[PDB]
C-alpha cells in the first residue's frame, strides 16, 4: 500500500473511533495504538454501541472538547468471548489505563453466545498471537482453550485444534505448534495493515449533525429534559417508546406474535457468566481500571412481551456479585431504570436519556484519581449455573 495511507495517524484513529468497523476490532494496528495513546477510552459492548444522538457520549465527548474519547469495540454478535481476545490482544497498549465495559443481559442466554455471533467476529489474527506469545500458562488460558474449541470456526483448523487440546492438558504450545502461528502472522499482520481499514465508514458525520442540537456548554438537568423532547418527536408512531423506525420494520410486521412471547426467557444461567470471567481475567492482569454498565429493558416493553423484570434483577445481582466480589467496584447499574421514559432507544439498545445517565458516570469516572482478588472458580460451569437467589446485594 502507498506509504501516504496512515493507519496510526491522528485523523485516523478518530475517523474510527466512531465506527465499529469490524475489521479494526478484530485488527491490532489501528485499536491498539488508539488505546495506548492514552487519549482514546475503549468502550467494549455490542449493538447498543451505535445507537448515536446529540446524548452518546461520542458526541458529547467532541462537543465539550474532553481530555477523551471513546473508541466504540463491538456490535451485534460480539460478546464476552470475543472482547476477551480483543482486550487480550491489546497487551500493554490498555496496561493501567481506563475502560468502560457495556453489560448485555440478552448474552448471557442457556447455551451463550451463539456459533454464527463467535464465528462472525472470529479473529485469527488475535487468536494466533495469544498462542505464539504464550510462555506461561494460566487457568484463564486453559479455559478460553475448552471455550474455543466448542465453536465450527476453530474446530475446522487442526493445528489450531491440537494446540488448544495440549493447553486444556496443562501444556504450552508445541514448538512446531507456535512456529506455525509465527508463520501465517505474518500474513495475518500483513493483512491486517492492507485491509483492516475496508468498509471503516466513520459516524463522524453523525457526530457533528448531532452536536448542532447541543447547548455551548454542558448542564445534565438542561441536557436531561432536551433529551426527553428530542425523544419524544423519534417515537411516536407506536405506544412502546420505540423508534419510529425500529418499530415499523421490526415489531409492526409480527406484533401479535410478540405478545407473551418472552414469558418464558431466562438470563441467569449462561456459559457467557464463564466467558464474562475470561474478560475479566484479561482485564485485571492488565491492572484496567474500568466502569462496567448495566442497562434495563423497556419496561412499557416486557410488558408487552412477558419477559421478566424480576429475572433481569436476579441477572443484574449476579453480576455485581461476580464483578465486587473480584475487586470490580465501579458499577453503573441502571437495569432499575426500566420505567424512566427516554431511557432506551427501542427495546433492548440504550437511547437518549439513557446514553446521558452512562456518559455522567463515564466522564465522573475518568476524572476520578487496583486490589483486583480475581477467583478462578468463576470459570466453573457451578458458577454458569448458579441461581443468584442466594447472593448478597452488593
Ligand atoms: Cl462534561
Ligand atoms: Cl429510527
Ligand atoms: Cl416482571
Ligand atoms: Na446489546
Amino acid at each position: 500500500g502507498a506509504m501516504a495511507i496512515n493507519l496510526t495517524s491522528e485523523k485516523t484513529l478518530k475517523e474510527a473511533s466512531t465506527s465499529m468497523a469490524p475489521n479494526v476490532l478484530k485488527g491490532n494496528v489501528i485499536k491498539n495504538k488508539a488505546v495506548a495513546s492514552g487519549k482514546y477510552v475503549p468502550f467494549f459492548g455490542s449493538s447498543e454501541l451505535s445507537r448515536f444522538s446529540a446524548f452518546h457520549p461520542s458526541v458529547l465527548s467532541e462537543k465539550y472538547q474532553r481530555n477523551y474519547r471513546p473508541f466504540l469495540l463491538g456490535e451485534a454478535g460480539t460478546q464476552s468471548l470475543t472482547q476477551a481476545m480483543v482486550i487480550h490482544s491489546m497487551g500493554d497498549a490498555i496496561a493501567n489505563k481506563k475502560a468502560v465495559f457495556i453489560l448485555s443481559p440478552q448474552w448471557f442466554v442457556k447455551k451463550g453466545v451463539p456459533n454464527d455471533s463467535f464465528g462472525a467476529h472470529y479473529s485469527q489474527l488475535q487468536t494466533y498471537q495469544w498462542l505464539a506469545n504464550l510462555t506461561e500458562l494460566t487457568s484463564g488460558d486453559q479455559y478460553l482453550a475448552q471455550r474455543l474449541t466448542k465453536f465450527p470456526v476453530v474446530q475446522k483448523d487442526k493445528v489450531l485444534m491440537e494446540t488448544l487440546a495440549n493447553l486444556q492438558a496443562g501444556q504450552l504450545p508445541q514448538r512446531s505448534q507456535r512456529d506455525y502461528f509465527i508463520m501465517n502472522l505474518r500474513f495475518l499482520n500483513r493483512e491486517d495493515e492492507l485491509f483492516s481499514q475496508i468498509g471503516m465508514v466513520s459516524r463522524e458525520p453523525i457526530v457533528e449533525k448531532d452536536m448542532k442540537q447541543l447547548p455551548a456548554t454542558y448542564n445534565f438537568n438542561e441536557l436531561d429534559q432536551l433529551a426527553g423532547k428530542i425523544a419524544a418527536k423519534a417515537i411516536n408512531n407506536n405506544k412502546f417508546e420505540i423508534s419510529n423506525g425500529f418499530y415499523r420494520q421490526r415489531i409492526k410486521p409480527v406484533l401479535p406474535k410478540l405478545a407473551h412471547s418472552q414469558k418464558k426467557w431466562d438470563y441467569r444461567f449462561s456459559p457467557e457468566y464463564g466467558d464474562f470471567q475470561a474478560a475479566l481475567e484479561q482485564l485485571a492482569e492488565k491492572n484496567v481500571d474500568v466502569l462496567f454498565v448495566i442497562p434495563p429493558v423497556n419496561k412499557r416493553w416486557s410488558d408487552y412481551t412477558g419477559l421478566s423484570q424480576d429475572m433481569l434483577q436476579q441477572v443484574a445481582r449476579k453480576l455485581k456479585y461476580q464483578l465486587q466480589e473480584q475487586g470490580f467496584t465501579n458499577i453503573a447499574d441502571f437495569s432499575t431504570c426500566s420505567n424512566e421514559r427516554y431511557f432506551m432507544a427501542d427495546t433492548i439498545h440504550l437511547g437518549w436519556r439513557g446514553w446521558l445517565a452512562v456518559d455522567r458516570q463515564v466522564d465522573e469516572f475518568m476524572k476520578q484519581p487496583l486490589a483486583y482478588q480475581i477467583d478462578d472458580r468463576f470459570y466453573q460451569t457451578d458458577w454458569q449455573q448458579q441461581n443468584p437467589l442466594v447472593l448478597p446485594q452488593f
